[PDB]
């Protein structure tokens, strides 16, 4: 599913991401925009053989099991395919664990390079939340 900007903002808010670990909603929407272009079905292979999945591009090296990333962890205890669902619940629950991991949202390269320090509130402007 390809979310609309405000549709995703509302879904994320409902799932408790607004201000989760101190990150306002705009940060999460911005991260999703640049990581997957709001597409829940996005996948991208990494050079180490792991693959990023879903709207937040969660990595199989540590957070989910895809059966093809030797010596990887499954810290979120879910098959990576669960992260591609039109229902973002799994992605959000796993993202909460990732952002609590110690490096905050810096875990998302696109957030660090394209959202961090920018006017992230603009990502939720105009939305009825
Ligand atoms: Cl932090
Ligand atoms: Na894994």
């Amino acid at each position: 599913k390809v979310f609309g900007r405000c549709e995703l903002a509302a879904a994320m808010k409902r799932h408790g991401l607004d201000n989760y670990r101190g990150y306002s909603l705009g940060n999460w929407v911005c991260a999703a925009k640049f990581e997957s272009n709001f597409n829940t079905q996005a996948t991208n292979r990494n050079t180490d053989g792991s693959t990023d999945y879903g709207i937040l591009q969660i990595n199989s090296r540590w957070w989910c099991n895809d059966g093809r990333t030797p010596g990887s962890r499954n810290l979120c205890n879910i098959p990576c395919s669960a992260l591609l669902s039109s229902d973002i619940t799994a992605s959000v629950n796993c993202a909460k664990k990732i952002v609590s991991d110690g490096n905050g949202m810096n875990a998302w390269v696109a957030w660090r390079n394209r959202c961090k320090g920018t006017d992230v509130q603009a990502w939720i402007r105009g939305c009825r939340l």
